[PDB]
């Protein structure tokens, strides 16, 4: 059982770090990742009703399914990995209704950086990311 939901800020230092080491925990993610060597950035299109007029870039520096570091940037990022979306089709997959590969690939998410041919083998590996990431999301501060 877990709970969530409330709340304006989501990509915030605290849940990329947060996110970044809660995963490490998840044996059977880093298990099943444990092949996979990159970094992963997960954009945010500019828009007020979240107050982010240039956007946020949330890093995920993933190793062999153990996170390595996470850093929110507000703007220009860096990852071999960069995907950018519209805040609403990112949420859905956070609340786990939708999903990170299947979002891209359905035409509603967009890389910009790396290439779609690098996620082949790593499909599946996403069910375990998204996972995790729902754990961490609860309640951090009311705002």
């Amino acid at each position: 059982g877990s709970s969530g939901s409330s709340g304006m800020e989501l990509f915030t230092e605290a849940w990329a770090q947060a996110y970044c080491r809660k995963l490490n925990e998840s044996e059977a993610y880093r298990k099943a990742a444990s092949t996979w060597e990159g970094s992963l950035a997960l954009a945010v299109r500019p828009d007020p009703k979240a107050g982010f007029p240039k956007g946020v870039a949330v890093v995920l520096d993933l190793w062999h399914g153990a996170c390595r570091g996470a850093k929110a940037v507000e703007g220009e990022a860096e990852a071999d990995f960069v995907i950018e979306a519209d805040l609403a089709t990112w949420q859905e997959v956070l609340e786990g209704r939708l999903e990170p590969l299947s979002a891209l690939m359905r035409g509603l998410l967009e890389l910009k950086k790396g290439t779609i041919a690098a996620l082949a083998p790593y499909a599946q590996a996403a069910q375990e990311l998204v996972k995790v990431a729902r754990e961490v999301a609860s309640g951090p501060s009311s705002g």
